[PDB]
């Protein structure tokens, strides 16, 4: 019934908000729609897999807030297997390579590839993390799709296809669906191209021992009966003295403040009184989430390591169900597995198949790419299609179509009276990730602390010391990488 | 509590569905979120305006379903004033003209203008009304915004600026926001460029005497207590034998079938058990509605008629708050008024201002455009920002961003068990209009009549006899219009000759 703060949503962001508020002495309730906590993180346990992350999973250097919070809850990380060679599959053949970036041998293509990545980071350096709509060329970039940008930038098919897979993999959407401004902001606010695509020294360096769902589970352990499972919020009333929040199962909660820790578009599932201000009312219909099936195939052994393959596969082309894989073996070398993502339009298309039919296609792909019959002999399979989720709306995150970020972006974290906004979408560093969820939960919580007079305005946004366990190495470029010309730049010299 | 069919939404579509179902003997309930029916039509009544349409208003030839419904309910239409000259205001100057299209004197520019409209209709013929994603080039066109399409087509800035204004005005959205496939579909399923833009012989020919709000109000009168105002639906349960529909004020309704007659994205406001299938679940997060403020400025007299202007203005300019106006004077000649639309990003921008500052900017614009100081003497002002409506989401309608219509389009009107889908967005002819509302409402109702074994399958889709009161002149082209070359076509002709 009555409390200081109602938090809507028990994902990482809501749980981190509620934990902070509770630790500071306020009475908090968390209202969660599902029969579990975690949201877009979900750890399945069974004897065959032991545990497996079917939702968010990877963490890495510079994500110091998720690392600190998990550490305090008694979680530990291990490193994703990247000891052996990566594979680029292109035109029906496997090219093994080392390093984050698949190599290119033709000199024209080389220039084109080099220029494309470098140009993404140049454009990023003009986009403010906390206000992408203030970029000098904000409207121009916002009014093009990433498909247009790539059509302008990439003078070769090879670069255009690799840059396309890069978009698909990062934001689970087609290049033609997304704003160029938003995608460039996204990459940049993750620390740039190298940091976002790298396993070693990047976002995919690590996983949590036991699963990432333990983060939310253990915060729910700390809050006891303050978390209400199967309480979907349907109505928020701000007209009266205290804020009133009603659930689907008929309960009424009453508080001074609310934190909305749900994806923006999921705001639509709530009837507000008074109506939302105009800009928010429309923003929340303009911001879908992407489409992904996360798929994990289990094998008796990590047989790929015998051939000096780490298990990472970058797979070009329309026919491949999966464009990107990582080794999902446990740190002990057991429960051998390959993780793959069926991305964007391939998720819409392959979801009509059965579970077994998807297994077969994956097994056959992997056998081709890894060049082993061992890939045809899986011992177990697990998958999750996030598009079918009523209370996520997709995965990994919310994407912005052309024109939206400049028109409505300012409203995302703007308080509506006594509702403050959390969720990974409202973050400024690794928004879209578990790290962003923590940043935004803790920030929304601290905005409420300040509206209550408990902390000054300068403590709303707090910096995070670097993890000692997962230190960050700097991102370096070579001299040639910085100064080799683009394709049209080599033409102007001729 | 118990009925045969719960209709969610009491706009034209919901009210047309309910009426048909009622007229066939079934027990229906209409559950409407607001304290009124009509939805995106709303007729305001006070002594200063008598009546005024702040939402949907215009009807015209080929929109035979809304004309039959309104006529059966006792309503009349009248002709929007187009006796005197239209104005095209471009680069700070007004160019009076007659006919539907602003004319063009520079021959190069003339070629580009003729080709643009012609290619809109040409691409249109490739696109089936009932299945736009079946166009041979659906994918290619859907992965392109209307801004990209215009950048390819228009070799003159003049044609590109006119085309941009045409998109903004038709779909209340920027060229860079909307799919080219969707937009070409939307224009074709209204009968083409000419039909869509015209007053005389087009979409804007007429209005209803007393306002379009009476359509919904009269159906509510026929239905009596079957219409429940202030019952926003929060929850639909299909796991049991009868379908369970719950409202925000804690009432429960039970039915064999449900028609959802709300904008697709407002389907988000309902919690579903079991969950919606994947494709609908994501589609309803991908389909926003446009942005528009409709504004009416009243004057003592329709002073523009005296300078031989009908009061239609096509106003190109970033500075112009309004890009299109019409004479909104009563058929009797009194309550003289200019209606104007504030479109897309200007609705966003100018909503910051007060009512009085918006009035001031409109009057000043109209003064310049009409060359008339009288325009600075309004007697009254009415307006509505549709963007702030929780139970509409915007106006006029739903637009599809790039990539959405080919991936999700096929599910807009796919039944989900015993839920069936109405709303003008599900129509095949004048989707986005009051006409499409009636088509979709009636089609969804007849879908349920078929599931119940009361009519055969071929009676679900039913054609409509032509209005004898608002008959349609066919759309014609001249030989020159059809065969004059494009700008690149003339340039190809040149390179070939000089060889
Ligand atoms: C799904 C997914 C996948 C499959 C994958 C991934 C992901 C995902 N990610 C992301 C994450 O997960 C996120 O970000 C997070 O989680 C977020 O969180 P938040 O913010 O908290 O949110 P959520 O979770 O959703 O929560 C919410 C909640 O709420 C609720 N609700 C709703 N509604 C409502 C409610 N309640 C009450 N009422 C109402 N109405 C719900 O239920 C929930 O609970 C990720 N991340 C990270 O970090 N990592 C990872 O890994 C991930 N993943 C992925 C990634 C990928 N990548 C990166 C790609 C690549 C590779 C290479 C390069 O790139
Ligand atoms: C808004 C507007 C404006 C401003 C203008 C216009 C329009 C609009 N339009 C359109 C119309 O209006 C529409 O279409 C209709 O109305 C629709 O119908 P429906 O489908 O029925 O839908 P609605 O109305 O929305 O209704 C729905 C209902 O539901 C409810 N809900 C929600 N949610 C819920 C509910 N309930 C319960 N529960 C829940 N949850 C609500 O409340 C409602 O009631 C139009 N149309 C026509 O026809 N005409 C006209 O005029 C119009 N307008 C416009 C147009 C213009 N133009 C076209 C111009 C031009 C020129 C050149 C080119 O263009």
């Amino acid at each position: 019934n009555k409390c200081d703060v109602v938090v809507v949503g028990g994902g990482i962001s809501g749980m981190a908000a509620a934990k902070l508020l509770h630790d500071s002495g306020l009475n908090v309730v968390v209202l969660e729609a599902r029969d579990r906590v975690g949201g877009r993180t979900y750890t399945l346990r069974n004897q065959k897999v032991k545990y497996v992350d079917l939702g968010g999973s990877y963490v890495g250097p510079t994500q110091n807030r998720i690392l600190r919070l998990a550490k305090e809850l008694g979680l530990e990380t291990y490193k994703v297997n990247e000891v052996e060679r990566l594979i680029h599959h292109v035109k029906g053949k496997s090219y093994p390579f080392r390093g984050p970036f698949p190599p290119v041998w033709n000199p024209i293509t080389y220039l084109d590839h080099n220029n494309f990545w470098r140009t993404m980071d140049d454009m990023g350096r003009e986009i403010p993390s906390d206000a992408p709509w203030k970029a000098p060329l904000a409207e121009e970039w916002d009014n093009m799709t990433m498909k247009e940008l790539l059509d302008k930038l990439c003078w070769t098919e090879s670069a255009k296809q690799l840059a396309t897979l890069f978009v698909n993999l990062c934001v689970t959407a087609e290049t033609h669906e997304v704003s160029a401004l938003w995608f460039l902001w996204y990459v940049k606010q993750c620390g740039g191209t190298t940091r976002i695509i790298s396993t070693t020294n990047g976002g995919q360096e690590r996983k949590f021992v036991g699963g990432s769902g333990q983060v939310s589970e253990r915060i729910m352990d700390l809050l006891g009966d303050r978390v209400k499972l199967e309480r979907p919020v349907i109505y928020i009333d701000q007209t009266r003295e205290n804020v009133l929040v009603e659930t689907l199962n008929h309960e009424m909660y009453e508080a001074k403040y609310v934190i909305s820790a749900i994806p923006p578009t999921l705001g639509m599932k709530i009837h507000f009184n008074p109506p939302l201000p105009m800009m928010r009312n429309q923003m929340i219909t303009r911001v879908p989430l992407g489409s992904v099936i996360k798929c994990i195939v289990y094998y008796k052994e990590p047989f790929w390591r015998k051939k000096d393959y780490c298990g990472t596969m970058i797979i070009d082309g329309e026919e491949a169900p999966v464009a990107y894989t990582l080794d999902d073996t446990k740190p002990e070398g057991n429960y051998a597995a390959i993780m793959g993502f069926i991305l964007a339009h391939k998720a819409r298309k392959l979801a009509r198949l059965t579970k077994e039919e998807r297994l077969k296609k994956l097994c056959e792909l992997y056998a081709k790419v890894l060049g082993s019959l061992e890939a045809l002999e899986p011992v177990h399979y697990e998958e999750k299609n996030w598009c079918e989720e009523q209370y996520s709306g997709g995965c990994y995150t919310t994407y912005f179509p052309p024109g939206i970020l400049t028109q409505y972006g300012r409203v995302l974290r703007q308080p509506v009276d006594r509702i403050y906004f959390a969720g990974t979408e409202t973050a400024t560093h690794w928004s879209g990730y578990m790290e962003g969820a923590v940043e935004a939960g803790e920030r929304a919580a601290r905005e409420i602390l300040h509206a209550m007079g408990k902390i000054p305005e300068d403590e709303i946004w707090q910096s995070e010391p670097e993890s000692v366990d997962v230190p960050a190495q700097p991102i370096t470029t070579t001299f040639l990488e910085r100064h080799l010309p683009s394709v049209p730049g080599l033409l102007r010299l001729i």
